[PDB]
DNA sequence: CCCCC
């Protein structure tokens, strides 16, 4: 036999029926016994075969072409050959096929996907199952071929082939990796993988492109003219250098498939190449990057149906656009807990109206601006959760070049380019832009991907940063030094070393100002300050200009 | 119960996943009606229409389920098979 | 296409605006009726309002939709009589706007002294009533689409670009 | 379960409100980083949500859905570097709440001099970077629910009761 | 229905 034709007892049941007749080797009967042993047929009534009383001789059972023939031993004039075919619902054995082949998976999400052309694909309302069905049909039996061709018999197919997945499945799950539409390139060995090589790692979310290793290659006119270009855009300098290596290590951080612990913002004046690096790395890493609004930062990240983190789910690039700048009252801050939960490995966010609250979240949010963001609370964990990049040069047209060298924002101003923008809406930068964002991904490729904070660019965190390195806490270390504290101002309360506010205050009056810095000095007084009386009030804090002293 | 635990989903009701999956569980003469879509959805009309009572789910506080099966919490015999499918 | 101040009036993601979800590849739109605020009482026109009507892509989504990417070929060019005030003004927007200026007019015999005396017009005609007639029925369409033709042969350099006066606004002074 | 502050910084009934209809039958879901109410402009935490959620019935639909009642199986766990205030306080909200502190340290050594003299903390040890990539791949699993296990079995009482504690929130203090 | 409020 051959394993998809029928259930043995079955087909014994069908020659009982066809028989019409009790079979005295019905017990006799075994699976060898086929093409040899008669049949013997005790013929009560006339014989169903060829309606007479009886048969000079019994019948026999032979095997051919996928049909178990009846036929009289001997002259069979008088007698016609019955078949029974033996195919055990030939589409039921496709779906078996289709399904053995690991083409089609159920996600976490109830969302197949289906492999397709060398990258996993997936439709929520358009299921791709038949596309996939016709598209095989190469690689089944030359007999099998033909039979799905017509519409009807791939939707049954498809409708096997969902009834078989039962088990849901994990995708995304190699942050190390990058696909492509052809391939899978590997990040940590510098390689590409594709076809088989490349189904393993259950990457759906794809560039969009293809790969071509014709242009991944060191040297390329296109390396030294977009080298030229990325060093007109960030100078090689050593007062640049701590900028330069965040700008190229917060530019392939997007590259890596995990959550992002810090936020990098692209703060700079106009024509300094924002425009440009956001428009070079949309052509290099494709559909990985997206747009959005910046209602993220300054609207509820919750409220209602929101596409604009629905569509976050596992790009690891987004950028966003026009901050409402904030120096003048009228526009909503950025908000400081909506910038605390772009961090979390999962970040919560629902669709125009749709119950998938979880949305994976691996991107690198950048946002360009104009100025320095202030915030409507700054917190140590804020601290640790926000970096800029500053740009110093200037892409500037003849005109008003003379303008140009008497600005003290442009260290290096040179002749704006019409060829840049129209050159990267073609893409001929993307593959050249990829080479080096695999160098530098490689140049910061330890087991670990980790982004700290830069506290120092921000002009907001002088208070801070100032108070941890100018005021300690009162402590017990300090409680036998009370003698010399007196002198200073300090009063001594339940053995602990307070300054009362007037004190405090006018000690303040001598490192940040009372006009500017006043709501700072307010907050920090009504969020700190204890109590030790109706009468008195005061803090728990002394300065280190007290401790020093002897 | 779907390979020892009780699945329920919306939008794609299990039923005819559960046909397909028990057919091996029957007479071998029933066992390939079971191959034919339609059929399954005959069957599945069937069940449905077949019960009426309602019955209630999750009613014992004290039971850790897990995929492969119930992790009893006092005595400590994690149950697997058909002695977890009493605790639905 | 056509619309109205909706799109300098407020932010265009909020909900559904198909106000803004409609402006998809076309090459011409207009807006016009502004709420002029020489005297108080609305909100100043969004300067962001004008970088995001720059960027090769606006975000916004039509009723009971779910795309939110939206392309823009557009030409946007505003027709108003007085001169724009921004909430700030930075270096964002002065590059991202350019001022062309009408300096005739045409009035009925009517008020002809009034127009003809006034230190905004350069010249004064007849206003003529059959104009609306003829181009309303697309007299012109053909001969109107040739002029703009060979005006385009006039600027068909490699690369399509528009170059802001900053000269025209009088708040950049300062 | 994953979900922030809001249920805490917000009305739960509200309209549909798919964030907190997906608790139904859960028994663990966080409130991490509250957002820190020493500034004015924050809001407080309530007392009437505080006591909604300890009732065997929990009133909220999903989207896309009917429902409304959720059977609360839930247990929550707020956490946050200071200690949070409450707009209003009375005997109910007495026994809903229970704190504990922790004051172990690890950082890097490049922090150690600035780890040592701080009251932040009562232990001194270095961080491990290593762990955080192995719970990343659940190193972790099935060894903690063992000691999850050990514990269920240390209070294995035949009948269980959270309980509050009052006694470690400065704002009972009065 | 999502929207509106």
């Amino acid at each position: 036999w051959e394993p998809g034709f029928i259930s043995f007892e079955d087909a014994i049941k069908r020659v009982s029926k066809i028989f019409i007749n009790s079979i005295i080797n019905f017990n006799d009967l075994d699976e060898n016994n086929f093409t040899t042993v008669p049949l013997v047929i005790d013929y009560v009534t006339p014989c169903a075969l060829c309606k007479k009383r009886s048969h000079k001789h019994p019948h026999q059972l032979s095997l051919e072409n996928g049909a178990i023939r009846i036929y009289k031993t001997g002259n069979p004039h008088s007698c016609k050959v019955k078949i029974v075919p033996l195919d055990g619902n030939k589409l039921f054995n496709i779906a078996q096929r289709i399904l053995d082949t690991n083409s089609v998976l159920l996600t976490e999400r109830g969302d197949h996907i289906v492999w397709i052309n060398n990258s996993w694909k997936f439709n929520s309302e358009e299921p791709l199952i038949t596309k996939l069905i016709l598209s095989i049909r190469h690689q089944l039996p030359k007999e099998y071929s033909s039979e799905l061709l017509c519409p009807r018999k791939r939707k049954t197919v498809e409708a096997n082939i969902r009834d078989m997945l039962v088990d849901s499945v994990e995708t995304d799950t190699y942050p190390d990796k990058l696909p492509f539409k052809n391939g899978v390139l590997d990040l940590v060995d510098g390689m590409f993988y594709s076809g088989d090589d490349a189904k393993k790692y259950t990457c759906t979310v794809s560039t969009g492109f293809k790969f071509d290793d014709t242009k991944f290659v060191e040297d390329s006119p296109e390396m030294e003219e977009l080298m030229n270009i990325i060093n007109d855009i960030q100078p090689l300098t050593d007062e640049n250098k701590k900028n330069r290596e965040l700008y190229e290590k917060t530019l392939s951080s997007c590259l890596c498939g995990a959550t992002k612990g810090c936020l990098t913002f692209f703060f700079g004046e106009t024509a300094t190449g924002k425009s440009t690096t956001k428009r070079l790395l949309k052509s290099a890493i494709g559909d990985l990057f997206v747009e959005t609004g910046q209602t993220i930062l300054t609207d509820v990240l919750d409220k209602g149906p929101n596409p604009f983190i629905a569509n976050m789910h596992l790009k690891r690039s987004v950028f966003c656009s026009e901050l409402p700048d904030f120096a003048c009252s009228g526009s909503k801050k950025i908000r400081s807990d909506n910038i605390k939960k772009l961090t979390e490995p999962c970040v919560i966010g629902r669709p125009c109206f749709s119950n998938k609250i979880n949305n994976r979240n691996h991107a690198t949010i950048i946002i360009d601006t104009n100025y320095k963001p202030v915030f409507d609370r700054i917190d140590n964990a804020l601290m640790r959760r926000i970096a800029v990049v500053r740009f110093r040069t200037h892409f500037s047209q003849p005109s008003g070049r003379e303008a140009a060298e008497n600005n003290d924002a442009y260290d290096k101003v040179k002749l704006l380019d019409e060829g840049l923008d129209g050159k990267i809406q073609n893409n001929r930068y993307r593959f050249a832009f990829l080479y080096l964002l695999v160098k530098w991904y490689k140049k910061y490729h330890i087991p670990i991907m980790k982004l700290y904070p830069t506290p120092e660019e921000i002009p907001d965190f002088a208070f801070y940063l100032k108070i941890g390195t100018l005021l300690v806490s009162s402590s017990v270390k300090h409680i036998p030094l009370m003698t010399d504290l007196s002198k200073k101002g300090y009063i001594l309360y339940d053995n602990v070393v307070t300054l009362p506010l007037t004190t405090f205050q006018q000690k303040i009056s001598k490192y940040f100002n009372s006009r500017l810095f006043g709501h700072d000095i307010e907050s920090f007084i009504n969020r700190h300050k204890k109590f030790a009386n109706v009468s008195d009030e005061y803090l728990q804090y002394i300065f280190i200009e007290d401790i020093s002293s002897p």
